[PDB]
């Protein structure tokens, strides 16, 4: 999963670079297998009437994680995006790790990270609640309220505009902490019952359906590739509904 030869990495916002490295480091020694995206996608570029969008995809799986997708993107010279989701295998009932960072010439505008529930009661498993609580409440000067579709995110969801380098680093460290908890819980998780697996699958389906309501992503994709491409990308590459 080496990022050493990434074409985008050298030109991305430093917070995005550090987060990409931290995600890759978390995954590096796992029992990884490739996950083939639709059309074996790995790098793509598109332009219509405006700026070009350039995307680099990395995607893996393990027995506990159905799909581990790290996607870096740049629109034109200055708009930088990191997208990451670890989709759980429903059999093990783990939450969804996700993060999104958007940055421009004015710095990072949006930083989101969560471990999101899949249970019918919309709660994280008890072990996650406990480990997350023990991190303490992080201090951020510019909190942002989630849009309605963001009901899918846990009570521990971060959504901020970082105010300075200190906050950028605090946010990255909290994502590192989330990944450490997630990787640990994955090694103590056992296969669940058919009824429980079903429940968790539905939580993941709902997560994907709600993520597809995000017009901030959709507009960026549409401006570079058009409506049909954006719909296929969001529904098949980013947030595939398992069935
Ligand atoms: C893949 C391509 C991709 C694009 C083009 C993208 C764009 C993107 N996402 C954004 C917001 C956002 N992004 C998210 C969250 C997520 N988004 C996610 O993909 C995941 C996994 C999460 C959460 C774990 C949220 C909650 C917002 C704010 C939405 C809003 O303000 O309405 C914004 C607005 C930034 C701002 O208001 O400062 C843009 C331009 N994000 C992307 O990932």
């Amino acid at each position: 999963l080496s990022l050493t030869n990434s074409s985008l990495m050298p030109t991305l916002n430093p917070m995005i670079q550090q987060l990409a490295l931290a995600i890759a480091a978390s995954w590096q020694s796992l029992p990884l297998k490739p996950y083939q995206l639709p059309e074996d996608l790995g790098y793509v570029e598109g332009r219509l009437e405006g700026e070009k969008l350039v995307i680099e995809n990395r995607c893996y799986q393990t027995p506990q994680f159905r799909k581990m997708h790290l996607q870096l993107a740049k629109v034109g010279k200055g708009l930088d995006i990191l997208h990451c989701v670890m989709f759980p295998e429903p059999l093990y009932g783990l939450p969804l790790f996700g993060c999104d960072i958007v940055a421009g010439p004015g710095g990072v505008s949006a930083a989101i990270a969560d471990l999101s529930p899949t249970q019918s009661d919309r709660q994280l498993p008890a072990a996650y609640q406990k480990s997350l609580a023990e991190l303490g409440q992080p201090e951020f000067e510019q909190q942002r309220e989630l849009p309605p579709w963001g009901e899918i995110f846990s009570e521990y969801c971060l959504f901020i505009r970082p105010s300075n380098v200190t906050e950028e680093e605090r946010f990255v460290q909290r994502v590192v902490d989330f990944l450490q908890i997630h990787c640990h819980q994955s090694i103590v998780a056992e296969p669940l019952s058919e009824a429980q697996t079903l429940e968790h699958r539905q939580g993941q389906i709902h997560y994907c359906q709600q993520q597809q309501k995000n017009d901030k992503t959709r507009r960026v994709l549409e401006k570079a590739f058009g409506e049909a491409w954006a719909e296929r990308y969001m529904s098949q590459v980013l947030f595939d509904v398992i069935q």
